[PDB]
């Protein structure tokens, strides 16, 4: 069972299996660097029920992982009638970080086991299954040559499941001003 | 007269419309702009896109370079597939596309050349902004919302609101440098 690379960043898709009326495709981007043990990820919020809460939340995160504190910047996207969005931004928010979204040695701490091999983004892949505790499988698909993550699946693709994909992964220098 | 925009700026992004109607999308990227490299990248779902005329939805990643006249975009195609479990979304990278790039999505000096009046003052993204209101030649009015204080781009107005826009919104702009390796143009 192999690690994540060392720090990597991508645009990433994120959507559901099967997609039901109300799933939304979105996009954003995302930033890990392992060394520092921190992540940032900027996006609308998916999953976020406009029905229960009024709005659509665009958000920024920064899980700092090795003080444990994660931030966020969170505008709320509403729709009034005049059929228009009303941009209002919340406040910023802070709680507890236990670990980063993908812990670089994900594959290792929680036992995943090569279920085979899968097409995914036109890349071969690595498909690694491994249950979140008390939560429900999940499988991650990495580059079978680079190494760097295509797909993660949170559930079970064949029932019901979130998938996020990462079309353009770049293993490069992360400048200190992304995670300021 | 109006200012020039940041010399370098990049922040994520919020794109949608003014009405929003049904077939109308709300989403979001990343996008990265130096004036002096004259060179843009954006990354997100294409906005507007018709998934009923082409079959899928697009996600694009695009390397814009005024300088050398050349653009490069990496795509992604996202179709809906009727299965055993209803329907599922099946990912299909595009060929990477090259071609023609005349300028810059939000050109430095915009307002200048396209003779911006200032319209007022308004709140923006829980900041306050200045208002700058243009004609672009045969196309239609714009409006681009600059952060008062900073001068940094906060939404930008395509069209007009009261009948038919894009609105853009920035809500974390970055001045700092931005690393070359951004626009490499390589997957
Ligand atoms: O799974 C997703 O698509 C998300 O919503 C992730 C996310 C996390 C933090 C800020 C924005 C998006
Ligand atoms: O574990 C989560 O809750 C996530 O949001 C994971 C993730 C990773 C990369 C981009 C978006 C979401
Ligand atoms: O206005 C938008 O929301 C866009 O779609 C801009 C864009 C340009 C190039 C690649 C991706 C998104
Ligand atoms: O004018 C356009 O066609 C654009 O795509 C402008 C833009 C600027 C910043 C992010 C996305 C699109």
């Amino acid at each position: 069972p192999p690690l994540l690379p060392a720090r990597w960043s991508s645009a990433y898709v994120s959507y559901w299996s099967p997609m039901l009326p109300d799933d939304q495709l979105t996009s954003g981007y995302c930033w890990f660097d392992y060394e520092r043990d921190i992540c940032r990820i900027d996006g609308l919020f998916n999953p976020w029920s406009e029905r229960d809460t009024g709005y659509r939340l665009w958000m920024s995160e920064v899980g700092n992982a090795a003080s444990g504190r994660t931030w966020k910047q969170k505008v709320a996207y509403g729709r009034e009638r005049t059929e228009q969005l009303c941009e209002r931004p919340l406040d910023d928010e802070t709680g507890p970080f236990a670990e980063l979204f993908l812990p670089r040695d994900v594959l290792r701490r929680l036992g995943a086991r090569h279920i085979g091999r899968r097409v995914v983004l036109g890349r071969e892949a690595d498909g690694w299954r491994y249950q979140r505790p008390g939560k429900g499988p999940s499988t991650l698909y990495l580059d079978a040559a680079s190494g760097t993550p295509l797909r993660m699946v949170t559930g079970d693709e064949a029932s019901r499941a979130s998938l996020r994909d990462f079309p353009n992964v770049s293993e490069a220098e992360i400048p200190d001003a992304v995670f300021a």
